[PDB]
């Protein structure tokens, strides 16, 4: 079956609005979220919906476009560097449950590319 999405708020952490975070939420997230290859990624991936028995016995970080935004959007990030390694994760996952060459990793890696371009520009 499918996992529980991963955690997205909590009212017991910490909140904090910074430049980076904000950055992140309305310039990265929004170009990435209306690129053409974003809708696979959008969401978490419905592995009963897609007949894909194994994803969750090969993915046990699972994340996706979908649950950043809700991070962001809910202050459950304090540091940067926490959503830039949740994007690291949504893509590495995918070449790890893909494999080299095949069109979704091809989508994949050029959505991590304009993501790379977009964090080259991030704020103090
Ligand atoms: C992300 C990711 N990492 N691996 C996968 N995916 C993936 C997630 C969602 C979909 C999907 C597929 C159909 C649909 N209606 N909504 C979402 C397809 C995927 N996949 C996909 C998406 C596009 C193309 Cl061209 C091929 C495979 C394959 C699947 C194993």
């Amino acid at each position: 079956t499918n996992p529980p999405p991963p955690e997205t708020s909590n009212p017991n952490k910490p909140k904090r609005q910074t430049n980076q975070l904000q950055y992140l939420l309305r310039v990265v997230l929004k170009t990435l979220w209306k690129h053409q290859f974003a809708w696979p990624f959008q969401q978490p991936v419905d592995a009963v919906k897609l007949n894909l028995p194994d994803y969750y016995k090969i993915i046990k970080t699972p994340m996706d476009m979908g649950t950043i935004k809700k991070r962001l959007e809910n202050n459950y990030y304090w540091n940067a560097q926490e959503c830039i390694q949740d994007f690291n994760t949504m893509f590495t996952n995918c070449y790890i449950y893909n494999k080299p060459g095949d069109d979704i990793v091809l989508m994949a890696e050029a959505l991590e590319k304009l993501f790379l371009q977009k964090i080259n520009e991030l704020p103090t």
